[PDB]
């Protein structure tokens, strides 16, 4: 058994194996907080997330299980996955803390390294990586639902990973990148909710400005309609609230803008891709796999290196179990974790 040590980080005691050294805080994550660390076994830099009160309630307990299951399944170069998972507990009866370990990424997309402005080739690379990660998670029936720059971890070489993907049950989050069907609680939607978000992110990389910086959900909707035009009646089918439908229907009709008049001087291929992503008709929205084939990414696209995921069993999501049952299932997942090899890639 490894020796653990205690260190106060973010005003609370972390208990970590001697393997991980020089911890220092690098911000909060979903339901936890994160430290950079040095892995003395491999000489690699890692990020360690300590979950916050993982078994305090039935909500925390199931979300702890959910996150550990999800991260144990994610094995893709543009998606956060696990190098390690640990607990100081020596038995289930002692088990009350969960730490997740992944490769250290320096920043998020808001902090991407650049020289004055991003070149189009660099924007291609950033968006390509998001879409490659989305193809993978979508193939396992996992949707992000809140994709945005702060949920894209980026390192010093602009390599990018999606994180905080895939909550059922209830900090002020930005809504500027959320798909309309999510922000307004429409009755149904598909995996292309995340493609809307990609469009919002890519637009901002091209212009340097937020695409839809609404002050509230009505202001944001108005900004959206000014770009994409007034929807048809069929879209009202998706909206439960009569007051919301009546309001939208009452708005003065707006024409769709030609995106070439909006993203001035952009690569025409970038404009065309944005036209395919920023669609209110989510059944006409391009999918991640389709976007990867778009000519905008021609210099990066490689079908042999755009894999899909193994099947992911989410049957647990429909189940209500007791707190100690989720805790025991989580403990099982900690104990059964098998670390990946340090080098899992080979030349093409
Ligand atoms: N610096 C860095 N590097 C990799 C990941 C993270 C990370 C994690 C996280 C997730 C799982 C895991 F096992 C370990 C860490 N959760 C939030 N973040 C950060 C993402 C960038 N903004 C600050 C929080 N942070
Ligand atoms: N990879 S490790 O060497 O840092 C490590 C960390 C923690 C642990 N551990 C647990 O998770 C439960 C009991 C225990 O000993 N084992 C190895
Ligand atoms: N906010 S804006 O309308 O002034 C604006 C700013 C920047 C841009 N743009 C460029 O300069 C290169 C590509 C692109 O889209 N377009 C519009
Ligand atoms: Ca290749
Ligand atoms: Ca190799
Ligand atoms: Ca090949």
């Amino acid at each position: 058994r490894p020796t653990f040590y205690r260190q106060e980080l973010n005003k609370t005691i972390w208990e970590v194996p001697e393997r991980y050294q020089n911890l220092s805080p690098v911000g909060s994550g979903a339901y936890g907080s994160v430290c950079a660390a040095f892995d003395t076994k491999t000489g690699h830099r890692v990020a360690v997330k300590k979950l916050s009160r993982p078994f305090q309630s039935i909500i925390h307990a199931k979300r702890t299980y959910r996150e550990l299951r999800l991260l144990k399944h994610m094995k893709h170069e543009n998606v956060i996955g696990l190098l390690d998972v640990f607990t100081p507990a020596r038995s289930l009866e002692e088990f009350n803390d969960v730490y997740l370990v992944t490769h250290l990424m320096g920043a998020d997309l808001n902090n991407i390294v650049k020289c004055q402005k991003l070149t189009d080739d660099h924007v291609q690379f950033l968006i390509y990586q998001i879409l490659r990660g989305l193809k993978y998670i979508h193939s396992a029936d996992i949707i992000h639902r809140d994709l945005k720059p702060s949920n894209l971890a980026v390192n010093e070489d602009s390599e990018l990973k999606i994180l905080d993907f895939g909550a059922r049950h209830t900090y002020v989050a930005t809504r500027w990148y959320r798909a309309p069907e999510i922000m307004l609680n429409w009755m149904h939607y598909n995996q292309t909710v995340d493609i809307w978000s990609v469009g919002c992110i890519m637009a901002e990389l091209l212009t340097g400005r937020t695409l839809f910086p609404g002050t509230d959900h009505i202001d944001q909707l108005k900004l959206i309609l000014r770009l994409v035009g007034t929807p048809g009646a069929e879209l009202l089918k998706k909206i439960s609230s009569e007051s919301a439908r009546n309001y939208i229907q009452s708005l003065a009709q707006m024409p769709k803008m030609n995106f070439a008049n909006v993203f001035i001087g952009a690569n025409p291929l970038a404009v065309d891709l944005l036209e395919k992503m920023l669609v209110l008709d989510s059944d006409k929205r391009i999918t991640a796999a389709q976007a990867l084939a778009h000519a905008y990414f021609a210099q990066y696209h490689d079908p042999d290196d755009e894999p899909v995921a193994d099947p992911y069993d989410q049957s647990f999501e429909s189940r209500d179990l007791l707190i100690d049952e989720w805790k025991s299932l989580t403990y099982d997942e900690v104990i059964s974790f098998v670390p990946p090899p340090l080098d899992q890639e080979e030349m093409e």
